[PDB]
């Protein structure tokens, strides 16, 4: 049982990583990309916010952030919000966003966009709601290209 | 100028303390009791949440807390919420509360009440709203005695 052997021996680290993840509010590294999210948290120094919170993270000085991420091996657009409306927008434009770019599970880069750097999309998204008559927008996307063009890279592999 | 001398020489520390306070999201130790609040933050390991947030703090694992405090040299009841209503209550009973007890500016003790430990007051407060017909409650208080009787002391001077 070749591959299997790497299992009872590689498992000490996986567990340690999970221990690390728990100290950071992540109960299961193997669900909802928790293992990738820990990467971002340890690199940036952020603390995750309860899922019920509008934003997803905050630093040691009380500044909050939206946290988006993608695996470029399968997509090129960042998810934003399901049932996206102008109130959601309104809460969004108040905080900086940090974008995590992975290749599979590997963190390749992290970008930070200031509130103004997203002004373009917030405006666009509003039109598609009101000119649209009225009606949510189901998760419009933010192009990795745009993020790279306007953000400041705070991390690279 | 006797006392004045203690000023150009005691000022190196006060400033350092303020430097410490800034690293913790507190812009001015001399306003809104920021100097006392830093005490609590450093003792407990908490991070403050933006004032717009319902709760006031969160730990490294994403658990949030309400943060109340008093100087027993002048009062014996903990403030809760102005324009207190049942929705406010509803958000409140979901998180633990940590109470800071000071003598003047000195931190004397800190207590933590679990959500259930406040069940008594939440229920009482509801009656005074509905039996009251309907109408907010302007900041009812929580007795230090009660806090000491039901909380677990996480710190003492």
């Amino acid at each position: 049982h070749p591959d299997l052997n790497k299992l009872l021996e590689l498992w000490p680290h996986i567990q340690e990583y999970q221990d690390l993840a728990l100290k950071h509010g992540i109960n299961d590294i193997f669900q909802d990309n928790g293992g990738k999210l820990l990467q971002v948290l340890l690199i940036t120094g952020l603390t995750v916010l309860p899922g019920r919170e509008g934003n997803d993270a905050v630093d040691n000085a009380g500044q909050e952030y939206e946290l988006k991420s993608i695996n470029i091996d399968l997509t090129k657009g960042f998810s934003t919000h399901h049932h996206m409306n102008p109130v959601i927008i309104a809460k969004f434009r108040q905080v900086p966003w940090i974008f995590a770019i992975y290749r599979g599970i590997a963190i390749e880069a992290i970008y930070r966009l200031e509130p103004k750097d997203l002004e373009f999309y917030y405006d666009k998204w509003e039109r598609k709601w009101y000119s649209d008559g009225h009606k949510d927008i189901n998760n419009p996307k933010i192009p990795v290209k745009y993020v790279m063009e306007h953000g400041t890279k705070i991390y690279a592999a």
